[PDB]
């Protein structure tokens, strides 16, 4: 499956039901559809300051590159969710606009995603991916540069490639969070990509980050979903699905106005 | 299909392999555009239907007012003479369901008058696979003061309720669908935004929206169903719009700078 061609999105349903099910993601945060919840209380991030003296793996899947997490961070407020891996979703160089959310039909340059599985249930994400899963994302606006977030691109260039891996010392991962984490939307929805699994509770903060052109531009260059030798070169750009229809869903609101 | 449940838009691709092909609509159109002082007017001939009966249906994907072949647009390398008009809407709880999006934003509705090469081919079918095929043009539709000339459709609507079910309509001048300033219109090369998807479409999205009641919006969300009389699990005809699909590399031309 790619995002682009005739193994893209729309295809993705042949392979995998669930594309093709209820519940998916991601999906256009606007008015008609949110209303707040006063019991959407603060989440709390739990070992979230990763040590600086250990490293943790970044891989490049062909699909993604994500950076694993380890299970002692959590977050508490929903079960305890155990974080799994987080990742990015973006555009292209001529078209900075990649995230997966959209905030009244309007894209950000790029999103993370912090993935987390329910560990009080399961023992591995896998595991939780078909029961299970809590997504955190972050929306990415262009502006100023970020070194939080740099501590992760300043590697990109060692995972160019599919099957590629490299560490990454540990940081504190709420640098990666917006300000007023209290203020995020909510709802049930999917994996956005295959198997597209209808088990996620999302978290997307109400405020955006900001990276900088120059880090865009780094992380729409530096990566390939292909192997290094492989004679047909695909660039990992504009890998974000299209939102999608809201099946009935309300969003709910951590804050009123 | 359907626009929802396991046989909706995701799953189109299965049986319509084109769906998951290139080319396809709708999409948003946002400041991609480039002026083309090539867009000339087009004309409207034998839009004033002789005050004869057009018959309106519903096939339980549409509701659809079947045209004559002697209206045609003039102005395009070929003549494409109409076969059919219908429209897509949202639902009350979120009154907007207009395919194409500008700047992100959808409007409450969507009129789509198609026609097809009738220099090249003898009908909309057979046209409607083959290179040059078919011309759609589209209005934009917001909620605003009452549109006399909609009513000539929307009044006939409680007696297309459900699938099968048919109605006689007298003939009008269907330019009195039309915008303001026809002039000013978005241009580009697409396909149709149902199954069979096919890429075939030359598509004019014209600038400015129309203006329909509160009252008939509702009208239109409410009047049906895409299920027989008889059926003991009645689906209304609600959210019939294609999501926005991705568009890169590419430019939607335009009429007005
Ligand atoms: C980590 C729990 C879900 C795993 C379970 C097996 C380990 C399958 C899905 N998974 C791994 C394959 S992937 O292609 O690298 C990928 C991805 F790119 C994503 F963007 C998302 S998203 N946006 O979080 O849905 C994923 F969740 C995701
Ligand atoms: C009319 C030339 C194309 C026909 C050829 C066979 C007659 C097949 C598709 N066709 C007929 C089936 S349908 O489901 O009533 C339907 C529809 F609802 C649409 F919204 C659109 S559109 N204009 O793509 O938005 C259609 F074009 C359309
Ligand atoms: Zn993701
Ligand atoms: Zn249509």
């Amino acid at each position: 499956w790619t995002y682009f061609g005739p193994d893209g999105e729309n295809s993705w349903s042949k392979k995998y039901p669930s594309c093709g099910g209820l519940l998916q993601s991601p999906i256009d945060l606007h008015s008609d559809i949110l209303q707040y919840d006063a019991s959407l209380t603060p989440l709390e991030f739990q070992g979230y300051n990763l040590s600086a003296n250990k490293q943790f793996l970044l891989t490049n899947n062909g699909h993604s590159v994500k950076l694993n997490l380890p299970s002692d961070m959590h977050i508490q407020g929903l079960s305890r969710y155990s974080a799994t891996q987080l990742h990015l979703h973006w555009g292209n160089p001529n078209d900075p606009h990649g995230s997966e959310h959209t905030v009244s039909g309007q894209h950000f340059a790029a999103e993370l995603h912090i993935v987390h599985y329910n560990s009080d249930l399961y023992p591995d994400a896998s595991t939780a991916s078909n029961k299970g899963l809590a997504v955190l994302a972050v929306l990415i606006e262009m502006g100023s540069f970020n070194p939080s977030y740099d501590k992760i691109f300043s590697h990109l260039q060692h995972v160019k490639y599919k099957g590629q891996e490299a560490f990454v010392p540990g940081f504190n991962i709420e640098e990666l969070l917006p300000e007023r984490t209290a203020e995020y939307y909510r709802y049930r929805g999917s994996l956005t990509t295959p198997p597209c699994n209808p088990t996620v509770l999302w978290t997307v903060f109400r405020n955006p980050v900001q990276i900088s052109q120059e880090q865009l531009l780094a992380l729409e260059t530096a990566l390939y979903c292909t192997h290094m030798d492989d004679p047909s070169p695909r660039e990992m750009i504009n890998n974000f699905r299209q939102v999608q229809k809201f099946d009935e869903r309300l969003v709910y609101t951590s804050f009123s106005q």
